[PDB]
């Protein structure tokens, strides 16, 4: 194919068009019913080597750009170039895998040299020292911070715990019959007792060694105590815990109303909207007060994730008046995920999700809604077909994919993935390479991009390999500022003309290995045998040799 680009001297524009197309045309299906397509003898389309062979010695500087002009009008519908490029690379590309993904990821490092993202890297410090998992939004800790208030004063505890700031507080939750603000005035001065009795009873906290100083308190009940003394249950817990506080310490300054929409979507009108959202008079069958009494109230199990509060099946109840009954039912029978009870409430897939965060920033809306995928936690192979301007998206361990269209608007959603979920891997955890790049391949190939966004995916393939490798110190680098991100990302120099070929190769050739590797048959049929071998000279010789080996 080589000598018919550097000939001509085809611009690596239409090169890409080119190199895709190769694949395609060993089954790419038309019916000539304009006849425009065919060449003088045959489907230009469809037989698109032996054309390109039979136009090369030719020497015909007019139809050098007709059959790349009539190889790009035949990629315009991208959608099937999708099921044929996808169906093409499912059967084994029997080629040098390894070699073919040792250069073009060896390209891959002196692109991310030359471009900033090295010298943006060594200013990323504040390290992904072990909480490199990122937060989970469905899953909050606010409701146990309220004050336990029975008839008349505050339940005094039973046992007492600690945490690097916050302060655990263990009680009967069968004895408060209401829960009140911690920024009550009247509490307000009851509070400051009980910071004063953690560090009498319990000082420098228990999991991690910092000198004593309490300035928070979060009230929990008696039967958590038993787990909480298991070791991994409290690293997920503890962050979580922890992460309620951050969001309650905001409450009384102009921030807020962020941490209030984006967990919660809708937001009450008047002072203190966090508070009398929380807690209100709501819709139940039982006893008809407010939601963290729906939590309090109800226990937990061995998994921690069932303690903690799940804000989807809330939205629900928000939205209808029927789906309350269904809050106090997954209270009870516990399970550990959240959308796969819906799939399993004979439920239609569709669902909300918020992102008020990056959605204020740069987004169209923070709000949407998806299409689930199934509970996956074991199998990086993400082992679903994708049709339909869809995409991979994940909040917990359940995949999900979202319509989208128009990819520039499915450009930045990518982009937004990988900030969440890359993190922590690189060169020595490739399980964020075979995902990462699956996500980059689709975009590249499902939708239409412009000569800047070809710039700005071998930002992502530099970023996925290369983000976070460790630097010249031997530190991890942290990316967290989206703000510091997606500017590096999406602004930046346009690509020469040449240096748009010579990239093009190093995408699609690690795109195409990737899929390989996670989607071909490595079983078979025999396709021969050779039992060809003499009956009795290997038979009375294999049987002489056991005759040996069993004398002594």
């Amino acid at each position: 194919m080589e000598r018919f680009l550097r000939k001509y001297n085809i611009s690596g524009d239409y090169a890409n068009a080119t190199r895709t197309f190769l694949a395609i045309s060993p089954q790419w299906t038309c019916s000539h019913l304009k006849r425009n397509c065919l060449f003088n003898g045959m489907c230009a389309k469809q037989n698109f080597e032996r054309a390109m062979i039979a136009a090369t010695d030719a020497e015909e500087p007019a139809k050098a750009y007709r059959l790349v002009e009539l190889a790009k009008e035949a990629m315009y519908d991208r959608e099937t170039v999708w099921l044929q490029c996808f169906k093409s690379f499912s059967q084994p590309y029997e080629e040098d895998i390894e070699g073919k993904m040792k250069r073009c990821g060896a390209q891959l490092l002196e692109d991310y040299r030359k471009n900033g993202m090295m010298d943006e890297a060594v200013k990323q410090s504040a390290l992904v020292n072990s909480e490199r998992v990122r937060l989970d939004d469905s899953l909050s800790a606010m409701p146990y911070i309220y004050v336990p208030i029975k008839e008349g004063q505050i339940v005094n505890p039973t046992f007492i715990s600690r945490y690097r700031q916050i302060a655990y507080y263990f009680y009967s939750p069968n004895l408060a019959d209401d829960w009140i603000d911690p920024n009550l005035f009247g509490i307000r001065g009851q509070h400051n007792q009980i910071k004063r009795e953690i560090e009498r009873q319990v000082n420098t906290c228990p999991y991690t060694g910092y000198k004593g100083r309490v300035l928070q308190v979060m009230f929990l009940p008696i039967q958590l105590i038993n787990f909480l003394r298991m070791d991994d249950f409290a690293k997920h817990f503890n962050r979580y815990a922890s992460m309620a506080i951050q969001q309650y310490l905001r409450v009384g300054y102009a921030e807020e109303v962020r941490y209030v929409q984006q967990l919660f979507g809708k937001i009450p009108t008047g002072e203190f909207p966090l508070h009398h959202m929380m807690l209100m008079r709501r819709d139940f069958p039982t006893r008809d007060r407010s939601i963290v009494e729906a939590r309090v109230r109800r226990s937990g199990d061995e998994n921690w994730q069932s303690w903690l509060l799940p804000m989807i099946i809330v939205r629900e109840g928000l939205d209808h008046q029927d789906r309350w009954e269904w809050l106090i039912d997954y209270m009870d029978r516990k399970h550990t995920c959240q959308l796969c009870y819906l799939k399993h409430s004979k439920q239609i897939p569709t669902c909300g999700v918020i992102d008020v965060r990056a959605s204020e920033l740069t987004g169209c809306s923070p709000f949407k809604t998806v299409k689930i995928e199934e509970h996956v936690g074991n199998n990086s192979v993400f082992e679903t077909k994708l049709v339909r301007d869809e995409q991979i998206g994940r909040i917990g361990d359940h995949y999900y994919t979202t319509n989208c269209y128009t990819g520039a608007e499915a450009l930045i959603t990518t982009a937004i993935h990988i900030h969440r979920w890359i993190r922590g891997c690189g060169i020595w955890n490739d399980e964020g390479w075979r995902e990462g790049i699956f996500m980059l391949g689709r975009v590249l190939l499902r939708w239409e991009l412009t000569k800047a966004q070809r710039s700005a995916l071998l930002r992502l393939f530099c970023f996925v390999c290369y983000g976070y490798a460790p630097r010249a110190d031997g530190t991890i680098p942290d990316w967290n500022n989206l703000g510091s991100f997606l500017d590096t990302i999406l602004k930046g120099p346009e690509l020469s003309e040449d240096e748009d070929e010579r990239a093009y190769a190093t995408m699609f050739e690690m795109v195409r290995c990737i899929i390989t590797l996670c989607y071909a048959e490595k079983v078979h049929f025999a396709g021969f045998a050779a039992p060809a071998c003499e009956s009795g000279e290997v038979i009375n010789l294999a049987a002489r040799m056991s005759q040996m080996r069993m004398e002594y």
